[PDB]
RNA sequence: UCCGCACUAAGUUCGGCAUCAAUAUGGUGACCUCCCGGGAGCGGGGGACCACCAGGUUGCCUAAGGAGGGGUGAACCGGCCCA
């Protein structure tokens, strides 16, 4: 139904090491959270000695929790990419795996976006996921030095964030304004690089 | 505050399975094919295909696929230096 992806990710990253710049602990926590969610809802991927490719269909979205699985997959991919960003200063080889991982991060984001097109999901989650996917696509295109698509995605995501902030009270719009302030320097730097 | 309770929500600890590919250059090891010379052992030069290591741009790649570290390397079947 209705979910607050931004609130969940903000409450998760600010309390699991990322508040001071720690990515190993956040990645470990995300992996443990994914494992616990898989065990809790009986979402086993492969049995003993065998593996089967699972899929999140619209029929099983009635639990209002399978969104968190794909969200945590995307968050883990993003954390891995930003972790390799730190170690890419002295290891030039890490960049290829960094980009190969963020390319799958955008795939996870677009999967979580496309699974929300059904009527079982309210209008808030769809718009929030669209903003998240736009931000992720912009980050991906910026990291590959593609400026036009990155700035287009950044414009879309900031427009959605501003509309969402205007839709609510000023007490709760602070987080959306913070996200806008976080993404503005990237847009300005990309424009300056041109 | 007590519960052999129910599920949701985070961590301790121990096992099992699996852990990618293309492109440019150079190198090693098998095998194949063109030559020049020589009274032998052979010497010099050019290519086709496979495996691997280091290492630069990448992906119609996955739930992921480190350019990580170690050991065995066997019966004579990885070669090197070979009494």
């Amino acid at each position: 139904l209705s979910l607050e992806i931004l609130q969940i990710i903000k409450e998760s990253q600010q309390q699991h090491g990322l508040r001071h710049g720690d990515f190993q602990r956040y990645r470990g926590y995300c992996s443990r959270r994914q494992r616990r969610l898989r065990k809790t809802l009986n979402f086993k991927m492969g049995n003993r000695h065998k593996f089967t490719g699972k899929k999140v269909t619209e029929d099983l979205l009635t639990d209002n929790r399978y969104l968190l699985l794909v969200l945590m997959d995307a968050e883990r991919a993003w954390s891995y990419a930003m972790q390799l960003k730190q170690e890419a200063n002295t290891e030039p080889r890490k960049r290829f795996h960094l980009l190969s991982r963020l390319r799958k991060a955008v795939k996870h984001a677009e999967e979580l976006e496309r699974l929300c097109e059904s009527n079982r999901v309210d209008a808030k989650t769809k718009l929030e996921a669209q903003a998240y996917t736009a931000y992720l696509s912009g980050m991906l295109r910026f990291e590959h030095q593609e400026w036009k698509a990155a700035i287009e995605a950044f414009n879309k995501c900031k427009t959605i964030y501003e509309k969402l902030a205007s839709a609510f009270t000023e007490e709760q719009a602070v987080l959306y304004n913070q996200r806008v302030e976080e993404i503005s320097p990237n847009i300005r730097y990309c424009a300056y690089n041109i």
